[PDB]
RNA sequence: GGAAUUGACGG
């Protein structure tokens, strides 16, 4: 980080600091005026000295930390404090994702002072200013460009890092504006116009739209261009406009196509193209090879999911023709592409919904063979963390194959019933263990629904589960089974009296537990005690709401 | 009161 020169704080000043944020996140605070009266202790021992603590590993998270629990006068005066160096922490390793969370409160602020009205609006563009020159540089920086990719989003009022939006001034809207052509026209090399730009910086500018560092930043100019450029001249300097394959354009789209940066930039792009800039690219290059991509699991398949969305009727279908007889042998690896069909499926009226049932049972619960099963299929049970005396966690890809489940789940019928029957050919042994699970705890909930899944299959699930209820009481995830079971055991209540009993004899461990004192609220146990009456009314008019 | 190394780039 040659960009500037911040030296380094002393073991003095490191053990300071080391020891404010251990406390701090030891969060043993007993009121709120506390805590925040050592957020300001800490600033305090930190004028002076902020350059130093905030490009320093050890420190620089303690730095965002300080930035989140801060005052808003505070949050001015750090700010004001990174004058004249923005572009050196910009680039640097640590620094650049303090600077993150310092403009995402920042931008929060200027929509405070917009709607409730130096000022944070000032505070930003003397910063703007500071880095215009630099822009083209940050692009292409590892650490830099994603600066210049949070302020983009903050001056178009797009959706921010760590799901809200903010609305902005004109003057940001202004800005926004003058860096884009600044870089538009840093990227072209003069020049007179759009018709005059040399086939070698159009295929430079490409080259950028595939670099893993300034890809993303093109991707988001191309997503924001719209909002002045209604000639859209990013796109155009990337995609052509006439209806014939160009040589050097089509040598570009099949390495889109076969390159994951590339896939990227197409899927990403494509969102925001003009459907006629779409539907161009996918009768030139794509339209008459969508099953040679969409076996691309990694590359490609993506640019299909895009124009499953973003294509209009008539085409979506064509490629819903072409790709749904494939879609089990797709399932074999790429089980994200089941997804896009499912949903492309129902946005066009459940079109070929039959034939997309077929394919999915085909691949996970094949009728024919048996040892069928939807969790060994789906979820790789047996294969999986669950049930391990290794003390690993759940995963990733776990996590991934349930909610894929889940949304089966949400599909159709059929494969509630599925998992329910996959989920009683287990040893009861491992399906108890699911209950116990961070992640598949969630696949049992969510089988646990009362006016989908018959009166005999939910009476043989609360066969296995009731052996368990005081333990599945008192656990973090069978808690929230537990409490589901309070619904499904209408018109069954032979099974809410044994699971009250059960939960009732262990009362006092029941309670006394964070979990289960919250179940015994939902059971209503407090009045299967003082008047049991009450309760089996309680019963009756549930059955009466439900059926 | 609970789910985490997704197909690209950072502690």
């Amino acid at each position: 980080g040659p960009e500037a020169s911040f030296g380094v704080l002393d073991r003095e000043e490191l053990e300071y600091f080391k020891q404010a944020e251990s406390t701090l996140q030891l969060d043993a605070f007993e009121a709120p005026e506390e805590k925040f009266q050592f957020v300001t202790s800490i600033i305090e021992e930190a004028k002076g000295k902020e350059l130093k603590l905030v490009t320093s590993q050890i420190t620089s998270k303690l730095m965002e930390r300080v930035i989140l629990e801060c005052d808003e006068t505070q949050l001015k005066d750090i700010f004001q404090s990174f004058n004249g160096v923005f572009f050196g922490l910009s680039c640097h390793k640590y620094a650049s994702h303090v600077l993150e969370t310092l403009f995402v409160r920042s931008a929060a602020l200027v929509e405070r002072e917009l709607l409730t009205p130096v000022t944070m609006e000032n505070m930003f563009l003397f910063m703007l200013n500071e880095l215009k020159p630099h822009l083209k540089t940050m692009m292409n920086h590892q650490y830099a460009s994603h600066v210049l990719r949070l302020l983009i989003l903050i001056l178009s009022s797009k959706t921010l890092p760590n799901n809200k939006v903010y609305q902005t001034p004109e003057s940001f809207k202004s800005e926004l504006r003058d860096i884009i052509t600044t870089l538009y026209k840093g990227f072209t090399n003069g020049a007179e116009s759009r018709s005059d730009i040399s086939q070698s910086t159009i295929t430079k500018f490409r080259e950028y739209s595939v670099d893993k560092v300034a890809s993303p930043v093109i991707q988001l100019i191309i997503q924001v261009e719209g909002i002045f450029d209604r000639d859209r001249s990013f796109w155009r300097l990337v995609f052509n406009t006439a209806d014939e394959k160009d040589p050097k354009e089509e040598s570009f789209l099949e390495y889109l196509l076969s390159d994951p940066v590339g896939s990227h930039f197409l899927e990403n792009v494509i969102g925001s193209a003009r459907l006629k800039y779409v539907e161009r690219l996918y009768r030139l290059y794509m339209k008459d090879r969508i099953v040679k991509l969409a076996k691309r699991d990694t590359t490609g398949a993506f640019v299909v999911r895009a124009l499953l969305e973003h294509l209009k009727e008539k085409d979506v279908k064509q490629i819903l023709d072409a790709v749904v007889p494939e879609l089990s042998m797709l399932l074999n690896s790429n089980m994200d592409f089941g997804t896009a069909i499912i949903n492309a499926s129902n946005k066009q009226g459940g079109y070929l919904r039959d034939d997309v049932i077929a394919q999915l049972i085909q691949k996970y619960y094949p009728e024919k063979s048996d040892a069928k099963n939807i969790l060994e299929s789906c979820l790789l049970l047996s294969a999986s963390t669950l049930g391990n005396t290794r003390d690993d966690w759940p995963t990733a890809e776990e996590r991934r194959r349930s909610v894929f489940l889940e949304q089966l789940i949400d599909y159709d019928d059929k494969f509630l019933n599925i998992t329910i029957d996959s989920m009683l050919a287990l040893p009861e042994e491992r399906l108890i263990q699911m209950c116990y699970h961070g992640v598949f705890s969630h696949v049992v909930e969510h089988v646990l629904q009362t006016t989908r899944v018959d009166i005999i299959k939910r009476k043989m699930l609360l066969n296995i589960l009731s052996k368990e209820s005081v333990n599945l009481a008192c656990n973090v995830y069978g808690s929230h089974i537990m409490d589901k079971l309070w619904e499904f055991t209408a018109k069954l209540t032979l099974y809410k009296e044994r699971i009250a009993r059960a939960l009732v004899l262990e009362t006092e461990k029941v309670k006394n537990s964070i979990y289960g004192r919250q179940v015994w609220k939902n059971w209503k146990l407090e009045l299967y005690v003082r008047k049991m009456w009450d309760w089996k009314k309680l019963i009756k008019e549930q059955e009466f709401e439900i059926f």
